[PDB]
């Protein structure tokens, strides 16, 4: 059965306005802003960009590759592809 999300766990991320986004659940660093109760910091593979998102958004990505793990014409989205295949627990500083 399912645990709760995790630091490390990967993702499709959807937010509104965007297609479900490849996305790994962040580690908050000593000393970083923390995000709100009941949502996760969001990494996005491809753009870099954090947003603070709840479990609603947030689609296992084992799961849900066939489905969501294909090329797309949005900027950053095929580098997050790579990214989350290749190299997903990798510093994108
Ligand atoms: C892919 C991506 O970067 N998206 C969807 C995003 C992330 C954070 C804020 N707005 C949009």
């Amino acid at each position: 059965m399912p645990h709760a999300f995790k630091p490390g766990d990967l993702v499709f991320a959807k937010m509104k306005g965007y297609p479900h986004w490849p996305a790994r659940i962040d580690d908050i660093a000593d000393g970083a802003v923390k995000p709100p109760p009941n949502k996760y910091p969001i990494f996005f593979f491809g753009t870099h960009e954090t947003a603070f998102l709840g479990p609603k958004d947030l689609f296992p990505y084992d799961k849900s590759k066939d489905k969501y793990g294909k090329p797309n014409k949005r900027k950053g989205f095929n580098e997050g592809l790579w990214e989350i295949q290749n190299n997903p627990h990798a510093s994108y500083s």
